[PDB]
């Protein structure tokens, strides 16, 4: 339908504030803003972008839309280099498939380095202390660090901290043939890895629950985690900080970055219109607030409004480690290169093989068929079918039991708060009257203590003249 805007954006994020913007840009020139929040968009907006229907605009990570864009979904957007300055320059690498932007970048997101600044008040800046900072903490009973190390997303910052990368990027393109996992900078990165397993510094079957509960409970002094999990630690009471990862041999960290972006349908026939909305109504100070006035987006691309948003330390540091981290490759074959790295880590934190076996075989791994990978991940989800949607139950199970936990602590910071604020004016107003009578009654003991002096003197001077008479007058 031409001549009306329609956006998909996740239920997470803030729709309303999104709403709001597009209730200005209708109040402006007059055409209707509708923006919804499917579920599962991820998985619907491809099948009916294929068949021309679907939103104008829509909200996802960068990772999803190159597989959009190679599929023909998303239209090529056309920024004249005055509002490509208004974002930072590396958020539009994430936005570039094939050599061409595909897509508006909106929110940053990478790992941060957690601490408790009750345990630390100065966090580690390198990795290399982290062994010495935990044998001082076990004494104490509690530990250094403690994070995911299931997944290759949070064990990646370190090993590609060296020299390491999923694939080669180059003039906006990326090269499936050639994989950055097998060099001497990431054996170097997960050979301390896997030392500090060895060492007894780091348990080998960590993963993000037992990583998330321990640094909860004060039981380990620091942690990975991005934005998404600031929330679960609000709700500890765990005096924590937002820091920048540590460096391995002088190099930072390089976490994965992950951009919240906007693309425009390639079917749909409001493409001037949807980039008049998000260049000159979302993408600006007074846009990007509305929405993150209603769900925060962490760091931000446009340049403007990360200044205001930077002033949180916690933005701050997400940025800085975005910067210095890795852009997430959109292509197809970062399949292979998850599961290589997966079993490449696994293997080595276990024993079954050395660091340069396990990264010699992932190498190889990310290179291997798509397809065949797909298929191996058939067999296994109908052979453990059982087991798995039993997990899923499990985790939707307590995903409510920890979001009512959520419910109940700012219920229950809305109930002291709002009860401290009727306290204190009570004794505002006790004062006040306190403040009150104190001033009539010191006032009028002043006014009356000049009426003794007045009539003092008055005495003084009639009882003289008095005298004078009566003594004048002579019997």
């Amino acid at each position: 339908e031409e001549g009306k805007l329609v956006i998909w954006i996740n239920g997470d994020k803030g729709y309303n504030g999104l709403a709001e913007v597009g209730k200005k840009f209708e109040k402006d020139t007059g055409i209707k803003v509708t923006v919804e929040h499917p579920d599962k968009l991820e998985e619907k907006f491809p099948q009916v972008a294929a068949t021309g229907d679907g939103p104008d605009i829509i909200f996802w990570a960068h990772d999803r839309f190159g597989g959009y864009a190679q599929s023909g979904l998303l239209a090529e957007i056309t920024p004249d280099k005055a509002f490509q300055d208004k974002l930072y320059p590396f958020t539009w690498d994430a936005v570039r498939y094939n050599g061409k932007l595909i897509a508006y970048p909106i929110a940053v997101e990478a790992l941060s380095l957690i601490y408790n600044k009750d345990l630390l008040p100065n966090p580690p800046k390198t990795w290399e202390e982290i062994p010495a900072l935990d044998k001082e903490l076990k004494a104490k009973g509690k530990s250094a660090l403690m994070f995911n190390l299931q997944e290759p997303y949070f064990t990646w910052p370190l090993i590609a901290a060296d020299g390491g990368y999923a694939f080669k990027y180059e003039n906006g393109k990326y090269d499936i043939k050639d994989v950055g996992v097998d060099n001497a900078g990431a054996k170097a990165g997960l050979t301390f890895l896997v030392d500090l397993i060895k060492n007894k510094h780091m348990n080998a079957d960590t993963d993000y629950s037992i990583a998330e509960a321990a640094f909860n409970k004060g039981e380990t002094a620091m942690t990975i985690n991005g934005p998404w999990a600031w929330s679960n630690i609000d709700t500890s009471k765990v005096n924590y900080g937002v820091t920048v990862l540590p460096t391995f041999k002088g190099q930072p960290s390089k976490p994965f970055v992950g951009v919240l972006s906007a693309g425009i349908n390639a079917a749909s026939p409001n493409k001037e219109l949807a980039k008049e909305f998000l260049e000159n109504y979302l993408l600006t100070d007074e846009g990007l607030e509305a929405v993150n006035k209603d769900k925060p987006l962490g760091a931000v691309a446009l340049k403007s409004y990360e200044e205001e948003l930077a002033k949180d330390p916690r933005i701050a540091a997400t940025m800085e480690n975005a910067q210095k981290g890795e852009i997430m490759p959109n292509i197809p074959q970062m399949s292979a290169f998850w599961y290589a790295v997966r079993t490449a880590v696994i293997n080595a934190a276990s024993g079954r093989q050395t660091v340069d076996e396990a990264l010699k075989d992932a190498q190889t791994n990310s290179g291997s068929d798509i397809t065949s990978l797909y298929k191996k991940a058939g067999f296994l989800e109908v052979l453990f079918q059982g087991p798995l949607k039993k997990e899923e139950a499990k985790r939707e199970k307590e995903l409510k039991k920890q979001q009512r936990a959520e419910e109940k602590h700012r219920k229950e910071l809305l109930r002291q708060e709002e009860k401290k604020k009727k306290e204190l004016k009570v004794e505002e107003e006790r004062q006040r009257r306190a403040e009150l009578k104190k001033q009539k009654e010191e006032e009028k003991r002043r006014k009356e203590e000049a009426r003794l002096e007045a009539k003092r003197r008055k005495e003084e001077e009639r009882l003289k003249k008095e005298e004078e008479i009566r003594l004048k007058e002579e019997a």
